[PDB]
């Protein structure tokens, strides 16, 4: 437990990313972060500078045990295209070759 | 176990969220999905259309159990800002106060 400004900080809690990096000033914007091992009754999200400090908003139904999995993507078929092109990405078992539904992705030109 | 295609889909697989919706047809990009239970060892993540399809490219390795938490930012103090101001944000323990290193967040102007 190291000491940081006027509370302290540990190695048990750990935040890996935050979905995006930036948003407006405004607030209420809705976002997601990944981390590590958190009990959903005893946890906070906090935004702050030296003199400032404001907490998001969110509910223990809005903590969730996930599985995420890091990518890099493959190219498209056609590296020529001059419009946005939305195709389906979805999750495939090896075994019994079983898929999840898809999600969209849109690949955009060069 | 309903048909899909060439291949079945299931209830079983899900993706929760890729973080990017959109990214260069140039392929080779690092991204991250969520997704529910799967068994690292035998899962892989597929991008098609009717009649094209690519694999991602990840290893055991890249799977990670993690903890997604869902939340709406609170407004930045100045919302007058003309420029933009990136804060820290932190996990914070309620029942200690104990936090987690920060991780940057830039808030800009309307």
């Amino acid at each position: 437990l190291v000491p940081r400004g006027s509370h302290m900080n540990t190695s048990e809690l750990r935040i890996c990313r935050i979905n995006k990096e930036s948003g407006p000033c405004t607030g209420g914007e809705e976002l997601y972060l990944l981390c590590d091992k958190v009990q959903k009754e005893d946890i906070s999200v906090v935004f702050s500078t030296a003199s400032w400090e404001g907490r998001a908003d969110f509910s223990q139904a809005d903590v969730h045990r996930q599985i995420a999995i890091v990518f890099k993507t493959p190219p498209y078929e056609d590296l020529e295209i001059s419009e946005p092109v939305t195709v389906n990405v979805f999750l495939q078992r090896l075994t019994d070759g079983v898929c999840s539904e898809p999600l969209p992705f849109t690949y955009l030109p060069r």
